[PDB]
């Protein structure tokens, strides 16, 4: 039996709103096609307890959904089945990551980042062009997997969340993680970040610590073609100020029934192993990142979308 | 799939917060004791709905559940199992009776009351002492028993409603009904009332329609040590103006065998006496118990149990 307790009441609502509302939506039909309404739809709801259940749960929060039956069919469309989505963010509290927050599922498949009102109407605003790509691609994309998005209201703070699939693995361990943006103004992390035992790593720390990607000619073509058409996308929506998410897990340094350096593709979208050549055993795990920032909230889109892509295509 | 689809939004509303209500407690543990802030507690939810499921409820709706861990409880020490009282409030809408409304749940275990504020201010005056007696007699009694206390609204629309067991069967049928209050003065069923197929009686009709009640002498001594324990309860509480319901089930004039009934699920029904001159089965118990305080309390109930004994 589950109670939804954690000392982050945040996280109390949250557990509880994805229970409430994959449960909703067990009671409401699978249409044969989403309409023009469903983009706009939402469910609020809002629970003042008195004298009941006070250790589990606030007394008083608010938690509402936005589209509903388009984030259902979202998941769908990427493989997964709503009862194993609602247990993988309500079996035990997500874990926190350490404004631009994030917390992963207890069983480190999905992601939930907290962000701001203006980037849940910037997703309002590409939400049918988005579930029209993913159609169009049979959910086979670098882009963000958009699984749910929520507000939350609990102890006087309002917070938005959306919860997309890990870039990396749910099982394999990253050991050194970079954010690529092909600019090559302030790209370079911290001496605060690098004494993070995983810290973030940028454009040109990637090039200054001599990082290669090893990965063979053929998969190379097919994740170039896959970044070109999706970044071409996210141009003709005006967005830009995206990243590539780069991780990589180490198969000889996790050492010290899949064997090592295995993973489910199904699951583990986004990895790619090396090529035979390489000097260590590795797998990547690469996906675009923080993709909700409007032109016209210097470069535009598309000189933004071309410098990225010939970033990428440069270090491989 | 359940949808809680209805024509009345309210009955939509009560079945989506019945199993909100039982599925929301399954994430809540079962205390070893009730506490005095659990006679006081409640949850509320309020929904608004823009373009979402409007196909199967109302759109912007709101449903509170008094005292839940109270009810709970007290399903409990009725043999109640909450699984199997969210399916018989959920899969099915309940069915109106057809003022004072009432409706069935659709496999005929439950009956749905609407009562009013005062009812539920009195409800909450008396839960306490209700329990306490509930627990004191393991759950046997002629009381109502009650299993819900919720409010409903529906965007312009308030209504109150209490949960109880059925007095009469979940499967057998009744062919004759009255209401008894050990009358002093005059009850008769209106002309009106008395033109439906199943009018509800009072104490001039059963007394000039020469109905006679046959049980036998245990199941008469249990039944009426039963009503006096009861009805001094409900004496000490101030409470009068009740009722004795009475359902007769008619064996071979309504066709488990035949006058047959599981007395675990038909908790009021009582075999008439192998000697009584037709086969009939018995639905007896007090309803109509939240009218708090000439006629005062103590009249009332001995009056109440002397015209009862009075009639067997
Ligand atoms: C809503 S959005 O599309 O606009 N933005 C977005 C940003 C990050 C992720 C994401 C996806 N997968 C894994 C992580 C974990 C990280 S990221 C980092 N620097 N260190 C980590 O551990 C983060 C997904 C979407
Ligand atoms: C909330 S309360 O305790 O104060 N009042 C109360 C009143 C009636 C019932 C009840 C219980 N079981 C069956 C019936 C059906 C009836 S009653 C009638 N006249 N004709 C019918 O079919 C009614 C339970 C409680």
């Amino acid at each position: 039996n589950l109670y939804f307790q954690s000392m982050d009441p945040l996280l109390s609502v949250l557990m509880w709103g994805v229970n409430h509302s994959i449960n909703e939506l067990s009671h409401v039909q699978i249409p044969v096609m989403l309409m023009p309404d469903d983009f706009k739809a939402y469910s609020k709801i809002k629970v003042d307890n008195h004298l009941f259940n006070k250790e589990n749960m606030p007394s008083h929060f608010k938690f509402k959904e936005y589209c509903p039956m388009v984030f259902r069919n979202l998941r769908e469309r990427f493989g997964i089945d709503d009862q194993d989505f609602q247990n993988s963010l309500t079996r035990s509290a997500p874990l926190p990551n350490d404004g631009a927050r994030f917390h992963t599922s207890y069983d480190k498949r999905y992601i939930i980042k907290t962000i701001t009102s203006e980037d849940v109407a910037e997703m309002h605003n590409i939400l049918k062009k988005y579930h029209q790509y993913i159609v169009e691609c049979h959910g086979i994309t670098l882009l963000p997997q958009f699984l749910g998005m929520y507000r939350l209201n609990v102890d006087g703070v309002e917070i938005y969340v959306i919860v997309t699939r890990n870039v990396f693995s749910h099982r394999l361990s990253v050991y050194r993680k970079y954010d690529l943006k092909g600019s090559t103004v302030a790209r370079e992390a911290s001496d605060k970040e690098k004494a993070k035992e995983l810290p973030t790593l940028k454009d040109n720390d990637f090039i200054n610590e001599g990082q290669k990607i090893y990965i063979d000619d053929n998969n190379k073509k097919v994740f170039l073609e896959k970044l070109k058409k999706d970044v071409e996308f996210l141009a003709q929506l005006k967005l830009m100020d995206y990243s590539l998410l780069v991780g990589i897990h180490d198969v000889e340094r996790a050492e010290q029934p899949l064997a090592p350096g295995e993973f489910d593709p199904n699951i583990d979208v986004y990895g790619i192993k090396c090529h035979e050549n390489s000097p260590r055993k590795e797998v990547y795990f690469m996906a675009i990142i923080d993709i909700l920032t409007h032109y016209d909230a210097t470069v535009n889109p598309e000189q933004y979308s071309k410098r990225f892509l010939d970033f990428i295509g440069h270090i491989l």
